[PDB]
C-alpha cells in the first residue's frame, strides 16, 4: 500500500502534549504539523525539537513562514490569529506534501493503542461491498458506540430538533458499496458534547463497546476535527470555518469544525463517499472550560444548525470532484441563508452563511493557485 | 384556625385550565385572582364567570382595573405588560384584601389531592421545634425528592459551580427550631428544570417519593412561582422581578421567579423564617416551548446567577420585618453589583442590579402606601 | 427623437402628493409608477385613479401583484416589505415595460418647472464632445450648485475625510466627449443632507445658482434617488440596496441610494458613460422626521463609507456592458470586505458587504430572466 | 482674600503641555494636580518634576497612590482606569487639602492671560447684586460670546430640540442677587462643540467678544471641564460621570462632563447659586480625534440627554447643601429614568440612570468618609 499519513495540530500550549502523542506516531512514520499561533510560549518550539531528536518527523513552522505561505495563495486574511481556525494552516501544508492521510487532532486527544495511524489508513481501501448502517430518520448518535454515564448523549453538532424522536428510529445494517474517505475516531473520557450536555449531565465515556460503523447515503451524523482522518482527495471539502459572527449581537464560537464535519459529509456523499466512525479511539483529558463560557460561544451556531442542516438535505449539489462540490455548496448556502426563516434569523445571521461562503470559496481558491 | 388562602395566576390563554383548577379550589373556599393581560382574549373572561356561577370565588379585574389601582398607589410604570410580570398585581391584590396565604400558580399547574389548599396552609402554623434539613454545602436538591427520569436533574435557578460537588455534600437532620413561611409545592410531569437541562434529557417527573423538608439556617434551594404557597408577611419579599434586562446585548427573560425564589428566602431566613419543600404536588403539562428559545432568553441569567448568590452569603442584611429587610437587600444587591468580577459582568450586567433594587424599592413602596 | 419616460415613486401616504405631481407628468406624456406597501394606507388607490380620470398614465399594483411578479422571477425574498426598497419594483417594471428613461423620485419631491420630463430626457442624448467638470481630489460639492443658508452645506453620501481639504481643491472644465446616463436633479428648500448637518446648520436650499455640470472620469459625486433620471441601460445597475444590516450592532438604514447612486456611477465611468448633475430643479417639503433617529440610522453607514469609496477607486472592474459590470462590482465589494481595515470594520461590518453582493446578483439575476 | 487655587488635571501624554500651562500657574501660586493613569508612560513623571524645580507646585501620585487613597474612602471601585474619568481623584485630592478654588481642565486647554487664576477666582466673590442674564427659553448659547467661523454653532451638551426656537428666544438683563460658584471659561481655536457641529462646518473660534454673564435661575446652559472653576462648596456636585454604559447596545462616552456640568448647575440654582461663563479665555489646540469616532461615542449619550433635561424641570430638588441636594438629585434621576417615555429609552438605558445614580451617591458617601 505504501500510504502517507501527517498529523495537524495547533496549539498554544508549551508542548508536553508531545510526550504522550509522539509514540503512536513516529512508530508509523507519520508527520505532525504543529501549527503554533502569536500567542503561543516560546517552549513549543524547543519541546518539538526535543522529539525531533527522538526520531518523530514534526514540523512546527512559525508565524512568519505561515503567513508568507498564504500571501503567496493571495489569502492573506483568510485565515486569522489568536484562533485555532490556524488549523488550516495545516491542512493545506499537508495537503501540498501529497501526504494521503490528512489526520486532523487537538493538543489533548491522544492515542490508546499503538496502531493508531494504521487504524485512521482506513480512508484509503476504496470502494468495497461493506455493511452500512442506515437510519429511518437519517441521523446517526456515534455516542451510543461508547459507554457514556449517567446517561445518553449525543455529539456535539447534533441538531437538537431530531433528538427526542431517535429513540424509536428503525436502524438496519446492508451490504451495499461504499468508499470510506471520512474517518471520525472515538473519544473516551470527557466526549465530544456540547455545552449544554457537558453542563447537564457531566457525560464520562468509560468504553468503547459499540464498535465502528459506515453511514450509508442519507444518514448523517457530525463529524469533529479533534480525532479525524480524512482522505486527500476529501481534504478541500474540510475548510475550517472562520468564527467570531455575531447573531443577534453574539459572536459564535467552537463550531469551526461542526460546519467543516458536516460540510465534507454532504460532499462526500454527492460524490458516492461515506463517513466512517470508530476506531481508532483516543483518551480526551479536556483542557480547562468555563463551562457556562462554553455555552455562551455555542448558543449562537445552535440556535441556526437545525435549520441550515434541514435546508442541505432539500439543496442537491453539482460537481465532480470535492473542489467543486464544495463551491457549489458555497453557493447553495448564499440561497439557504435567504429561503431560511425563524426567530433566530436576523440579517446578521443571514450574512453569516454569505461571509462563510466566499471564505469557502477564498479557500478553495489557494488550493486551485498550489495545484 | 380559619386560614385564607388566595391562588395567584396570570394567564393569557382562552382559560380551560380553569376546568381542571377550580374543584381543588372551591372545595376549599380558597379565592382565585386571575391577571389578565393586553394580550389576553375575551374567552378568559367568559371562563372565569362560567366557573363563577358553579361556586369558584375568582376575580379577574380587566388592565383597566389594574392601571387604576396602580396608579393610585404611584407606580403606574412598575409592572409591564404582555409578560407574566402581572402577578405582581394578584400579588398586590391578595395581600391589600388581607389573606393569610398567597399560593403563586400557572396556567398549566393543576392539583393531584383534594388537600392542596390544605397542604398549604403550613405557612400559617407557626414556629415550632421541627427536624430541619441541612447540607454541608449550603444547597438542598428538591428534585431528589422526586422520582426522575432518565438521570437525576437540577432545579430551573441551582448554581452550576455547586452542582459536581454536591454529590459529596453530607445531608443531616436535627431538631431545631423553625418557622415555615414559604411551602414550595412539587411538580409532576415536567419538573421545573433549566432549559439548559430539558434539551440535554427531557426530563419526566415520575412520583414523589422523597417526602417533605424544611432547609435549615444555611441551606438554600431555588423556590420558583408555579406551585408555592407564601405567607402573607413574606409576601413583600415575594416581588416577581421583573425581566427584559440585557446582558452583553442579550434581554434575560425567565427567571423573574428565580430571583424573588432567593430573595424572599434570603430575608426569611435573616427574620427567623424557614422555607419548605415537599407537598402539595400538582400535574405539570407544560405548554408548548421553544426549547432553544428559552436557552436563548435564560443564558443571560444563568452567566451572572452563580456571582450573585456567593455574595448573597457575604451580606448580612438589616430589618425587622420582611419591608425593611427586602429593602435592606435592595442596597446589597447594589453594592454586589460594584464588587463583583467576572467575564459576563459588563457595565449593563451591573446596571441589571441597580434598575431591579430600585424597582424592589418602589414595590415596597406601594406595599407601604397601601399599609 | 420619441422618447418614453416612466416616473417611479414608493410611499405610504395617503396620495395628497399627486395634486402636486400629476400636472408636470401628464402634460409630458409620462407614465408614474406608484409603488405601495403592506402598510399602505387604501386611500392612495383612490387617488391614482382620481388622477386617472384626468389623464395622467399612473399606475399602483397591488402587493399581490407585486409579488407575483417577482416570485416568477425567482427573487420573492429580494425586496421586503415596510420599506422603501420597494421602490425597486418600479424600477424593474419600467425596466420591464422599454421605457427609455426611468425616473427615481419620492413622495415629496415636488417638479418647479413644466419642462421637467424634457430636462430629464438628456440621459439619452448619446455621446458628443461636451464640456465636463473635473476636480484634483476626485470629488463635486453638487451643493455648491445652490444657494444654500446659513452656510456651505455637502450632499449626503459625500465622504467626510475629503470634506475639509476639498475647499483648495482645483477645478477644471475642459471641451471632453461623454455619454450623460445618470442626471441627478437638484432640490431646493429641504436639500439632501445627511442627518449631521441637517442637525447641525439646518440647512435651506434658496435657489439654483451654479446651473449643471457632466462630471469627468474620476470625479464623482453621491447621487440620489428623490430626483434621479437613469437611462435604461444604466437601469441594471441602479439597484436600491436593502437596508437594515447591523454594524456594531446597531441595523444601518438611510443610505440604499447612495451605494446605488455610487455603484451606478462607477459602473458607467467604466463603460465610458458620465454622470450629469442640475436641472430639472424640484421643490423638497421635506416629510417630518425626528433628525435624532436619522442620525441613528445613518450613523452605521457613515462608519464604512469612506473606506468603501477609497477601495472602489483601486478596484478596476470588468464587463462590457451594465449587467457585466454590476456583478463585476459586487465581487468586488467582496474582496474590499476582507481587505480593508479599521475600528468600524467588525465581523458584521464585513458580512454586510457580502450579503449586499449576493443581493446584487440576485437583482441581476432577475434582470435576465426577464431579457 | 488669600483665596487658595487647585487645577486638576488627568492626562496620558508625555507631559509637554506643562511648558505652556506652568506659567500661569507658578505666578499666581496655585498647585497642579496631575492625574496620571495605567496607560500613562513615565515620561509625564519626569516632566512634573522637571517644572517643580522650576517652582510650580504641581503633584502627580502614581496610580499606587490613588488607589489606597479610593480604598480607604471605601471606594475602590468607583474610578476606572484607562479613562478620563480618574479626574475625580484630583476633584477629590484638591477638595481634601481645602483648596478654594478647583479648576477643571485638560491637557491641551492653555490660558492666554496672566492673570487666568486670577478671572477663575470669581467663585469666591460671594452673593452680590449683579446683572444677570435670562431668557423665555431657559437656555443662553456660551458661544455666541465667541466669534466662530463659518457659522454660529452650539456647545456640546447644548440639546437639540431647543436650537431651531433658540433665534425666537428673547435676551434679557436684570440687576438680581446671585451668588457666582461655577465659572465656565471660554475656548479659542477648537470650540467645545460636539462631534456632530465639528463634522459638519468644523468650527474655529477668532477671539472673544461677547463679554462675560450670569445666568439667572432658570436660563441653562452646558458647563464643560476643560477650564471649569467650582468653588469648594460646590465641589461634591461636580462628580464627573462615569461613562461605558450601552444604549441600544452602544456604550456612550465623551458625556461624562456633559451630565457633571449640569448636575452641579441644577444643584447650585436650588441652594441659590448661578453659574458664570466667559473669562479666563484659554487656547484650544485639540488633540487629534477620529471624528467619526467620536460620533459613534456620542450619539448614544446625543439621543436620552434633551428628555434628560426636559424632566429635570419638573423635579424641584431637596436638601440644605450640595452633598445633600446631589443626593437628591440622584434619587431624582432614578425616578425620571421610569417615567421617561420614547423610543431610544430601551431597558439598558433606562439602568444606565439608576447605576449613575448609585455611582453618585457612592461618590458623595467618600466626601462624607472624609469629612
Ligand atoms: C475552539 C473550540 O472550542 C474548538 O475546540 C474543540 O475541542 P474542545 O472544545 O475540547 O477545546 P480544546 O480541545 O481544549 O482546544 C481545541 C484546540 O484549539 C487550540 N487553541 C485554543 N486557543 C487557540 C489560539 O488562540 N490559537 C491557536 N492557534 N490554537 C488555539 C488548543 O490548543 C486545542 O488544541 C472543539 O470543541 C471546538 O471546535
Ligand atoms: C415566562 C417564564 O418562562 C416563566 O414561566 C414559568 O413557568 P414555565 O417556564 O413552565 O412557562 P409557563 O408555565 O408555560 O408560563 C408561565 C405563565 O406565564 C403566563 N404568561 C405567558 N405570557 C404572558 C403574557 O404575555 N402576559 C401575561 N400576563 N402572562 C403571560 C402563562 O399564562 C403562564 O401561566 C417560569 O419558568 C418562568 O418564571
Ligand atoms: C428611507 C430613507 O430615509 C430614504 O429616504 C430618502 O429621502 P428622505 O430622507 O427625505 O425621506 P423621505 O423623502 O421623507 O421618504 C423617502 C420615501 O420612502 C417612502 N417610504 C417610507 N416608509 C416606507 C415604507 O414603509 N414602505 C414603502 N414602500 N415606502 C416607504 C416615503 O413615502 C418616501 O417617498 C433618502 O434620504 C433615503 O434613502
Ligand atoms: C474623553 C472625552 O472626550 C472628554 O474629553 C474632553 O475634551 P476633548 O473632547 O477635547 O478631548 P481631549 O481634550 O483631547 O482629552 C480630554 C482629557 O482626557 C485625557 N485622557 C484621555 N484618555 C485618557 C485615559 O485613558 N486615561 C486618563 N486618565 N486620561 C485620559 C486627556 O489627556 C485629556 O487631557 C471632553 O470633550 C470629554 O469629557
Ligand atoms: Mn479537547
Ligand atoms: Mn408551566
Ligand atoms: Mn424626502
Ligand atoms: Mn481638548
Amino acid at each position: 500500500r505504501d500510504i502517507s499519513t501527517a498529523v495537524v495540530v495547533t496549539t498554544i500550549s508549551d508542548g508536553g502534549f508531545l510526550d504522550r502523542l509522539a509514540p503512536a506516531l513516529r512508530d508509523a512514520g507519520a508527520r505532525l504539523i504543529v501549527i503554533p499561533d502569536r500567542n503561543t510560549g516560546p517552549a513549543l518550539f524547543a519541546a518539538c525539537e526535543r522529539h525531533r531528536r527522538l526520531g518523530l518527523d514534526v514540523v512546527c513552522p512559525s508565524v512568519a513562514e505561515q503567513q508568507d505561505l498564504l500571501e503567496r495563495l493571495a489569502v492573506p486574511d483568510l485565515i486569522p490569529y489568536h484562533s485555532d481556525n490556524r488549523r488550516n494552516v495545516g491542512y493545506l501544508m499537508a495537503w501540498m506534501e501529497g501526504f494521503d492521510v490528512i489526520v486532523s487532532m487537538d493538543d489533548d486527544n491522544l492515542p490508546t493503542t499503538d496502531d493508531f495511524v494504521e487504524r485512521h489508513q482506513v480512508v484509503c481501501q476504496g470502494p468495497r461491498t461493506q455493511p452500512v448502517t442506515a437510519s429511518s430518520d437519517g441521523w446517526f448518535n456515534n455516542c451510543a458506540l461508547l459507554e457514556v454515564e449517567p446517561t445518553e448523549v449525543f455529539p456535539r453538532g447534533f441538531p437538537f430538533h431530531a433528538r427526542p424522536a431517535h429513540a424509536q428510529a428503525r436502524t438496519s445494517v446492508c451490504e451495499r458499496p461504499a468508499d470510506v474517505r471520512i474517518n471520525a475516531g472515538l473519544w473516551l473520557g470527557d466526549p465530544d458534547v456540547d455545552a449544554i450536555t457537558r453542563l447537564a449531565v457531566r457525560p464520562n465515556a468509560l468504553a468503547h463497546s459499540g464498535g465502528s460503523v459506515v453511514l450509508a447515503e442519507g444518514t448523517w451524523c457530525p463529524v469533529n476535527a479533534q480525532n479525524t482522518a480524512v482522505h486527500r482527495d476529501a481534504l478541500p471539502a474540510y475548510y475550517f470555518l472562520r468564527m467570531g459572527q455575531p447573531v443577534d449581537g453574539v459572536p459564535m464560537e467552537r463550531f469551526g469544525d461542526i460546519f467543516s464535519g458536516y460540510f465534507v459529509q454532504v460532499c462526500a456523499q454527492h460524490l458516492g463517499h461515506a463517513v466512517r466512525f470508530g476506531d481508532p479511539v483516543v483518551e480526551h483529558p479536556r483542557n480547562e472550560h468555563d463551562l457556562l463560557d462554553d455555552l455562551h460561544k455555542e448558543v449562537p451556531a445552535v440556535r441556526l444548525l437545525d435549520d441550515i442542516l434541514d435546508h442541505l438535505r432539500d439543496h442537491p449539489l453539482e460537481g465532480g470532484d470535492y473542489l467543486e462540490t464544495y463551491e457549489s455548496l458555497s453557493y447553495a448556502l448564499q440561497e439557504i441563508a435567504e429561503r431560511v426563516n425563524g426567530r433566530a434569523w436576523s440579517p446578521d445571521a443571514r450574512a453569516f452563511l454569505h461571509r462563510s461562503a466566499h471564505l469557502m470559496r477564498s479557500w478553495t481558491g489557494a488550493l486551485r493557485t498550489v495545484a
